This record gives C-alpha cells, sequence and structure tokens, in this order.
C-alpha cells in the first residue's frame, strides 16, 4: 500500500508508513485501537498524541511547523 499525504490547508502532510514501522515497533500505538479513530483524526489529535506529541515522548520526529506541513 501506498503513503498517505493529509491534505492539511496550510500545506500537505506528508506520512511515510515505512520510517514508522522501523522506529516504532509497538504496532499497537496506531494498530488494533478500537472504532471511531478514522473519523476521530483531525488538528487536535495531529498537534497532539496523533503525530506531534509522539515525536515529543519518544523524543525524535518533526515537531516544526514547516517539517511536518509542505506545500
Ligand atoms: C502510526 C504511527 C503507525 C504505526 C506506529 C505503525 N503503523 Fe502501520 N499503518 C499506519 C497507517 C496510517 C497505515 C495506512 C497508511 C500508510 O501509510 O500505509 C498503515 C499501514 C500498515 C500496513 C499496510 C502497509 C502496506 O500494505 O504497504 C501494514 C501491514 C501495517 N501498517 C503494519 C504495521 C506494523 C506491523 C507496525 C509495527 C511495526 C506498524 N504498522 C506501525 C500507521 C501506523
Ligand atoms: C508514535 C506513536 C508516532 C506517531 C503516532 C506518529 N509518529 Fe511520526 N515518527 C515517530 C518516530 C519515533 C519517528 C522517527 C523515525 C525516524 O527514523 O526518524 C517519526 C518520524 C516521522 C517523520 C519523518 C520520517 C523520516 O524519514 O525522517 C514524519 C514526516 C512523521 N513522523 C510524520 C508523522 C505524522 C504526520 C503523524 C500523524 C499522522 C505521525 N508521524 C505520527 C513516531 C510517531
Ligand atoms: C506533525 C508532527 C505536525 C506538526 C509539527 C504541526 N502540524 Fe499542523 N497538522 C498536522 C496534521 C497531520 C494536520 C491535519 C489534521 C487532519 O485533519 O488530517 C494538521 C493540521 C493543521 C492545521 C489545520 C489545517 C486544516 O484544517 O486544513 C493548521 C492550521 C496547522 N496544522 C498548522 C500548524 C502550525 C502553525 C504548526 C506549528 C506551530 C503545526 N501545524 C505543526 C501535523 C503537524
Ligand atoms: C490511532 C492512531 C494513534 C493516535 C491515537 O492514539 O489516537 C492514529 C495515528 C495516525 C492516525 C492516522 C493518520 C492518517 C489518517 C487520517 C484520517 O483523518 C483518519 C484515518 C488515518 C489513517 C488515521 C487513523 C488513526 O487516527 C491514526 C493511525
Amino acid at each position: 500500500a501506498d503513503d498517505i499525504v493529509l491534505k492539511a490547508k496550510n500545506g500537505d502532510v506528508k506520512f511515510p508508513h515505512k520510517a514508522h514501522q522501523q522506529a516504532v515497533p509497538d504496532c499497537k500505538k496506531c494498530h488494533e485501537k478500537g472504532p471511531g479513530k478514522i473519523e476521530g483524526f483531525g488538528k487536535e489529535m495531529a498537534h497532539g498524541k496523533g503525530c506531534k506529541g509522539c515525536h515529543e515522548e519518544m523524543k525524535k520526529g518533526p515537531t516544526k511547523c514547516g517539517e511536518c506541513h509542505k506545500k
């Protein structure tokens, strides 16, 4: 399957899966989550534990606006 881009108005956000599969061997951080997680994602989650928050906790991955968002 392919990577996906989240179409944030301020600039596309790429989500590269391979880097995540390699750096986050605890797959249950994202997979086998209960129902509602597809509907639930948005800016709040993304800037929280959905994206940015995990990068901060694990001490790796982009945490600056222009590192995630790029036109
Ligand atoms: C969130 C940060 C994730 C972590 C950690 C892991 N995966 Fe993942 N996976 C995630 C998304 C958003 C998607 C779909 C979008 C995409 O970029 O592919 C996936 C997809 C998979 C797939 C399908 C991949 C393919 O067919 O090319 C598999 C098999 C998969 N995920 C498994 C997997 C495993 C085993 C992980 C731990 C080592 C793992 N993922 C981490 C989100 C996230
Ligand atoms: C943990 C549960 C994570 C979640 C949820 C998300 N990311 Fe992540 N990401 C995580 C780690 C530990 C790393 C470092 C990987 C490395 O080897 O550098 C990353 C990395 C990225 C990257 C850069 C990948 C690279 O090749 O350097 C990007 C662009 C990125 N992450 C984006 C991203 C987005 C958009 C997420 C939410 C949709 C997201 N990540 C979630 C850990 C975790
Ligand atoms: C990755 C770890 C991110 C960082 C660092 C920042 N943002 Fe972000 N943002 C990210 C994603 C994956 C999304 C999309 C959420 C979704 O619905 O899929 C967003 C969203 C925004 C938005 C809203 C865009 C829209 O609703 O169309 C804005 C205005 C925004 N982001 C701005 C922004 C700024 C200023 C940041 C630095 C302070 C920043 N983001 C960090 C992922 C990530
Ligand atoms: C559920 C995990 C981990 C965050 C959490 O604990 O809530 C998060 C991390 C990244 C999230 C995905 C990012 C890309 C997609 C955004 C869409 O708008 C909704 C479906 C997807 C596929 C999201 C589904 C789910 O919301 C994920 C996999």
